[PDB]
């Protein structure tokens, strides 16, 4: 006579949301798809001080999901829409700290009063991609445990050290934990943003988000107060990094903007789509339509091989997320060309070239890569495009890419700089000393020896200069042909074949675009280096 | 870095209490629930009362007012009118409308427990006395989905069946008596448990249990405990009963045409059964039971023989008599062991020549002497005061249910019929059981007394007291439980009766017996 399985533990998900409408469709979409039984899950949502339609998005989602969960608590407040003592929407004044602390205490009291086993705090911009995160956190059997969320930088939802006054302290252990070099659940003095409290443990009764502990003497900060509360309760905060759990945006400054926040979370979605499928939104919420543009450029090109469908879709998704429209140029497959078609185009390798690394001659793929860029150069001159931006099909976008690239071009044109080529993504080779800065143009340098063609801006003058050199009779890899044309290539023999090397080439500083996969990374694809010489099979 | 985790809090249990016409039992029943050794912050109360002819809701609300702050939550669902079901024949009749309402109530408590995320729901009938404060913990420890504690009763009845007739009817199996008697201890799979039981709402199969409506496949009678039992079978939830130790007591259900007073006295007998081997079940700190006032049951006097060194027997008997509203005159027993031979000779006491123990052939003991002298002094007092009818008690006896009413009705019938009587056994050891004792015509529940072997309790008339004294039994001392059978000429040893010339005692016995011994040696 067997006893049935136990039901899953009872969890209350507590969600405080202020100015989160940009993130809720994806964040709430992740939460609703958690692999934890919904009848064993309850929802506690509090929103207030919203300058956007956060209240409406939450209400639309709650009405659609209410009948699926154990219970829903909904605490909206439409007015006021900003704190009276705030300096901005991203400023954390004492009134904001006190209110947030009281909300988490209210959510904790709710979880206790409803006899829940756990309360799960998730910040409205924290994306829990792993549906097993809640189950995994429960399995660790801790009183307070947080999953380590990834960010674009070293930031994460934990500290490895804390001073005697509650300030952050960096320890050597932080980096290996952050990079998942050491995997496990580590005792840390601080966790926040997303963490799990075990309300079955007797010691959890002594935890409080508000008021501060009677012996508290530190700053009126919400996460420090709770950390000190676990200290007095003798409750050890833990962070677990045993696998990927989710992603979170790096917090902004007090004087930042709501657009900075919205674009920052968009970068989280971009970072997810680097090595994961896109994080889908909730099927009960619709994100607002986006209007793509060309960022003021005359044209935006995207070189993509017709067979690389995965790259095309990832790039088209990334560009649509950033409201950027491109012209999809079908790349020239160098492997598909036979020797006769190469001769039909009159293509001859530069006499004596060898790969700077393994010494192999020009490959068929490198030939096609050069031809695709060359064809875009012709189209720039044919259409008379003053400024055009060229993309490859495997690049990772930096945060605030669109605004930062538009601001750079605006500064370039305002100073009347005579430019031919502007690197957006490259491999800088002169690293012993900084490259020469461009006067009166911030974030721009004179390009020294470089070695990539991920992304760049090209002028009509610069397009003519490349075609004028007629590189087809002396073809090099395009990422080496350019440093020849602005006279930075180390091999003097290569530059000797090119009589005029007057190209004006610059680079963004810091770079705005990096490769998605590097050599040796899982999934790295280099159709240029397919070990196939251009001359013949 | 090892860091210990604090203990887990106790499981969260909702105690569901349905109360109708239960004011007589609540002060003791609710007091037992208070003192359950389980954290009250992990306990919730669900109480529903309705169709009350007594002050049940008043008693309940005063108790809840006094304990509300100690519990996780309290739900209160009273309904003053109507005070009786429109289809009921009486307050103890289980009509279909009463069955339906009680099923819906238990379903409401079950839904309430699920909605508050309790671990367990414990049902306790308002008349069930959970004397063992660890009962809740022990039931949780068995890790069953539906488990009930075997509560004790005055009879074979308990809160469980061992067999079922595939049509919902009760069925007797050979395993019932061993479980009921605690000859076999443990937790046993059974087709039916009721009254007080514990449901484990952590188990996945508990989601399919339902008190109402009946399961779609239900084809049996509209009975509440059958419907829930069938719900467990369809959910593949095995019902269990545990008897590993004593947990509590419950009255035996009455008949449809019984009265509220019948129920009140029935639960009072439950308290008597508790006091046999336990201290009296204490009431609530906040509820007081109504004061009782004892009488002499219409007798001219009620005696109770007790030796002063037997303080426990004295206190237990007085508690038993007070509960039954019976007042008595305490008579200090003669301690025959303390009597020296000089005091024995001063009273002219001589054993009946040739007496031998019917089981060990031993002479008359000093203890039997003192016991005889105790009854002898009462007979003497009966004749001095002229008491027409007196009731005589010893100090180690267990009372039957409805004792007071059952004895007073017999005496009324005896007087109505003008029966000439000297001795009426209220408790004895019937030795002639091969053929039935001759019934007394026109007097119900009374028979002619044949050979008997005890003197636990008897009614004696002034005429009867005169006859016993006239025999001069001190010169022919014989155990009192044998001297009486000699006097109504039913003693087997004709040589013993030869020493007594006149043996004209009119003896009768109540049938069935209203008083039995406690240890029943
Ligand atoms: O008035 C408010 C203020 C904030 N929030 C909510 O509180 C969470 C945190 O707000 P932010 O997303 O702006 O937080 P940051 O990215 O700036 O980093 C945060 O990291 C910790 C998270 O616990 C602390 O809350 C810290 O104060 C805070 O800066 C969010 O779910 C937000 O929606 C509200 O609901 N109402
Ligand atoms: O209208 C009503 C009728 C009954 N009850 C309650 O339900 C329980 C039934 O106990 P009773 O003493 O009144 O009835 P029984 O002694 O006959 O014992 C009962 O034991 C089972 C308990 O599961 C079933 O209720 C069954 O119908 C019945 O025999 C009690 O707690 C009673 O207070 C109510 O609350 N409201
Ligand atoms: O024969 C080829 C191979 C690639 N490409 C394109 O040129 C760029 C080179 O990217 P890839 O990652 O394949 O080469 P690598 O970055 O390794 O030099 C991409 O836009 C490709 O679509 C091309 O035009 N012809
Ligand atoms: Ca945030
Ligand atoms: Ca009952
Ligand atoms: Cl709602
Ligand atoms: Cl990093
Ligand atoms: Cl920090
Ligand atoms: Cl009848
Ligand atoms: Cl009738
Ligand atoms: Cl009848
Ligand atoms: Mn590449
Ligand atoms: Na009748």
């Amino acid at each position: 006579s067997p006893e049935s399985p136990l039901q899953a533990p009872r969890v209350l998900i507590a969600l405080l949301a202020r100015n989160a409408a940009h993130a809720l469709p994806t964040t709430l979409g992740a939460l609703e798809r958690l692999r934890h039984p919904r009848e064993r899950t309850a929802l506690w949502v509090a929103t207030d001080h919203n300058m956007d339609n956060t209240s409406t998005v939450l209400r639309e989602w709650l009405v659609a999901v209410k009948s699926l969960y154990h219970s829903v608590e909904w605490r909206p407040a439409e007015e006021p829409r900003s704190y009276p003592d705030e300096e901005g929407p991203k400023h954390w004044s004492d009134s904001r700290y006190e209110h947030v602390m009281k909300l988490r205490q209210a959510a904790l009291k709710s979880a206790r009063d409803m006899w829940a086993d756990y309360i799960l705090f998730v910040d409205a911009d924290n994306l829990i991609l792993n549906p097993d995160t809640l189950s995994l956190l429960i399995a660790e059997n801790k009183t307070v445990v947080a999953p380590m969320l990834d960010s674009r930088a070293a930031y994460s939802n934990f500290w490895c050290g804390m001073t005697s006054q509650g300030y952050y302290k960096r320890t050597p252990a932080y980096i290996p934990i952050r990079k998942r070099d050491r995997r496990g659940c580590f005792a840390v003095p601080m966790v926040h943003s997303t963490f799990l409290i075990d309300l079955r443990k007797a010691a959890s009764r002594n935890l409080a988000f508000y008021p501060p502990h009677p012996d508290y003497t530190w700053s009126f900060d919400d996460i420090i107060v709770f950390a000190f509360s676990c200290k007095q309760a003798e409750v050890q905060m833990y962070v677990c990094n045993k696998e990927e759990y989710g992603f979170l945006p790096v917090p902004l400054r007090a004087h930042s903007t709501l657009q900075d926040e919205a674009e920052s979370f968009m970068h989280v979605q971009l970072e997810v789509m680097v090595k994961h499928p896109p994080a889908e939104p909730s099927r009960f919420i619709s994100a607002p339509t986006k209007t793509p543009d060309k960022m003021g450029f005359d044209e935006v090109f995207m070189i993509n091989l017709r067979r690389r469908q995965d790259r095309r879709e990832r790039m088209l998704r990334a560009l649509q997320a950033q409201e950027i429209e491109c012209r999809l140029v079908e790349a020239v497959d160098g492997k598909a060309m036979n020797t006769s078609q190469v001769e039909a185009l009159g293509i001859q390798m530069l006499p004596g070239y060898r790969d700077p690394y393994h010494g192999r001659p020009l490959t068929k793929g490198e030939l096609g890569c050069f031809l695709s860029h060359y064809n875009i150069w012709k189209e720039v001159v044919d259409r008379g495009l003053q400024k055009s931006l060229v993309f490859e099909d495997d690049l990772r976008f930096e945060i605030f890419f669109k605004r930062r690239l538009m601001n750079l071009m605006r500064d370039v044109e305002r100073e009347g700089l005579d430019w031919d080529l502007i690197y957006v993504g490259r491999k800088r080779m002169q690293v012993e000393h900084p490259e020469k800065a461009v006067p009166r143009v911030r974030n721009l340098v004179e390009a020294d020896y470089s070695y990539w063609t991920l992304a760049y801006v090209i002028s009509l003058q610069g397009a003519r200069k490349l075609l004028a050199a007629e590189p087809l009779s002396k073809m090099l890899p395009v990422d080496e042909f350019l440093p020849v044309m602005f006279d930075k290539h180390p091999v003097s023999e290569y530059k000797a074949h090119f009589s005029l090397r007057n190209l004006h080439a610059f680079s963004v500083e810091p770079l705005l675009i990096y490769p998605t996969h590097y050599t040796g990374d899982d999934g790295y694809v280099s159709d240029t280096e397919t070990s196939v010489v251009w001359n013949n099979e």
